[PDB]
């Protein structure tokens, strides 16, 4: 984890782009946050964290049935849709995945990509070999001229010529006056209804950085500095997360200094097949955390990617292609001015 992006903001300012960040962010994998000084979660709090899902899983669901005009006006074009493959290392396995924007992006290795006969281009190079491609399919674009002969050669492809099927993971966020399931859909695949796994840790007497909000470098001896959190935020993390064998369960991070000492420290964990719009909805009440006075200098919000996700050619505001495993937190203060991170694995 080496931090690429570190910027400071304001919720409330006009440039503030914290919504389209996280909504450009379609395949999170955990969500965590940590609140200093803070006893008991609220009930409105608790019920957001409780509804993050429901997600799904279908084993083997092949290509040619997200490529229908069934599929494409039911759930494309009726709300944002995600898609992903699962168990699939992007290195060396073939990778699909299915953007909100109806684009659907799969990474294929050099044998995949020549039995399929789709046009793409050169993803990842071990040198001068090519390792992995990327084929590019808007299905938006499609839909619209369904009896192009470019419909029907990538129909070809993905049902007669070389069908593939992977094990997927699906989440959809309803945008539809007309209602039609994911569970009744694909029921012919064993289809599964999952929701996220909610884990809240309680830590007691927990060393905490002092930090100055204007301030990301910090000033010495009386604030830290945004780099010294981001190190001290994963390590608390890997301590509590890992849940080591009775070999390894012992902390042996050190927290930055000027530092304060808190009682209550809540720390929630949500992990599984996250929306961006349900983190738009946590981010939300995190902002609204201190309209009320609190004991609580800060609050963190943390965003982990998925490592097998493909990476287009575009890229996105701060200078780096977009896709990959992406980490981000929102260091949220109390005047709504928030410190963004970001990190490359």
């Amino acid at each position: 984890r080496h931090l690429l992006v570190c910027e400071k903001s304001n919720f409330g300012n006009h440039k503030s782009r914290h919504r389209h960040l996280v909504q450009t962010h379609y395949y999170n994998y955990r969500v965590s946050f940590l609140i200093p000084e803070c006893g008991i979660l609220s009930e409105e709090l608790k019920n957001l964290v409780m509804n993050t899902g429901p997600y799904y899983f279908v084993k083997n669901l092949p290509l040619h049935e997200l490529i229908t005009p069934e599929f494409i006006s039911t759930f494309i074009k009726k709300g944002s849709c995600y898609a992903l493959t699962y168990n699939t290392h992007i290195d060396e396995d073939n990778t699909v995945a299915l953007l909100p924007n109806g684009k659907l992006i799969l990474s294929l290795d050099k044998d995949t990509y020549e039995e399929t006969g789709l046009q793409g281009h050169p993803s990842q190079f071990s040198g001068r070999k090519i390792m992995k491609f990327i084929v590019s399919i808007d299905l938006m674009e499609l839909s619209l001229n369904l009896d192009s002969k470019k419909y029907e050669r990538i129909s070809w492809s993905f049902k007669e010529k070389k069908p593939l099927k992977f094990d997927f993971l699906l989440a959809w966020h309803k945008t539809g006056s007309e209602e039609s399931t994911m569970m009744s859909y694909f029921s012919k695949y064993q289809i599964q209804e999952h929701q996220p796994k909610v884990a809240l840790s309680t830590l007691r007497d927990l060393q905490c950085p002092v930090l100055q909000s204007s301030e990301l470098e910090g000033t010495p001896e009386v604030s830290c500095r945004a780099l010294e959190l981001f190190d001290w935020l994963g390590a608390v993390f890997s301590n509590v997360d890992l849940n080591n064998e009775p070999n390894n369960f012992i902390s042996t991070y050190c927290c930055p200094e000027p530092s304060t000492v808190v009682a209550k420290a809540y720390l929630c964990t949500i992990t599984g097949f996250i929306l961006p719009e349900k983190i738009c909805l946590l981010l939300e009440h995190l902002c609204h955390y201190f309209d009320e006075p609190k004991l609580a200098p800060w609050v963190t919000l943390s965003v982990q990617g998925f490592a097998d996700s493909p990476v287009s050619w575009e890229k996105n505001e701060h200078g780096f292609r977009k896709g990959g495993e992406h980490l981000y937190n929102f260091v949220i203060f109390n005047n709504q001015d928030y410190w963004l991170q970001m990190a490359v694995g």
